C-alpha cells in the first residue's frame, strides 16, 4: 500500500484504489495502473520533472529503502495476476530490487523529488509507474 500526496491529489495504485478514491475521482487509467483522487489536506511530496534513471524506492516488505537504476517509462508484458490480466503496462520502469504484492504503492524519488510507485514485481525485479508527465499534478 501507499500514496503520494501532492497538493489537493491522492496518486493510488489503481487496483488498490478505495471506494472513497472513486467517489472523488480526478483520473484514472488503467494501462498505466493510476487512480488520482481529490482531497481536503494539502499534501507535502514534490513532483519531479528530469530523466533520472537513478534513485531510491521503499521497499515495504523489507521496512527498508533501497537505491536502484531503473529504465526509462516504456510499454512493458506483465503476467496476468489477480488484478489485471496478461497485458501490456504503459509508462512502466524496471529495476533490480526486490517486491511482493503487497509492496504496491511504495515511493520512487530522485533528487528531483518522487518519480513514481511500485506497481509490479517478481524473480528479483520491481516496476513503477512513472508519474513524471502528469505535469498537471502540481496545478
Ligand atoms: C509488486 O508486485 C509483485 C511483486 C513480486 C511478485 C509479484 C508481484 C505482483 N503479482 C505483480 O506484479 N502484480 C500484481 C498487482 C498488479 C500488478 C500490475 N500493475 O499489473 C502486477
Ligand atoms: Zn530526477
Amino acid at each position: 500500500s501507499g500514496a503520494i500526496y501532492v497538493g489537493n491529489y491522492r496518486v493510488v495504485n489503481r487496483h488498490l484504489a478505495t471506494h472513497n478514491d472513486w467517489a472523488n475521482l480526478v483520473w484514472e487509467d488503467s494501462s498505466r495502473d493510476l487512480l488520482v483522487s481529490s482531497t481536503t489536506a494539502q499534501g507535502c511530496d514534490t513532483i519531479a520533472r528530469c530523466d533520472c534513471q537513478t534513485g531510491v524506492y521503499y521497499c515495504s516488505s523489507r521496512r527498508k529503502h533501497y537505491p536502484v537504476s531503473f529504465s526509462k517509462p516504456s510499454l512493458i508484458f506483465v503476467e496476468a495476476s489477480e488484478y489485471y490480466p496478461a497485458r501490456y503496462q504503459s509508462h512502466l520502469m524496471l529495476a533490480v530490487g526486490h517486491s511482493e504484492p503487497g509492496d504496491c504503492g511504495g515511493i520512487l524519488r530522485c533528487q528531483h523529488g518522487v518519480v513514481g510507485i511500485v506497481s509490479t514485481g517478481g524473480n528479483g525485479l520491481v516496476g513503477f509507474a512513472d508519474v513524471r508527465d502528469l505535469l498537471w499534478l502540481d496545478e
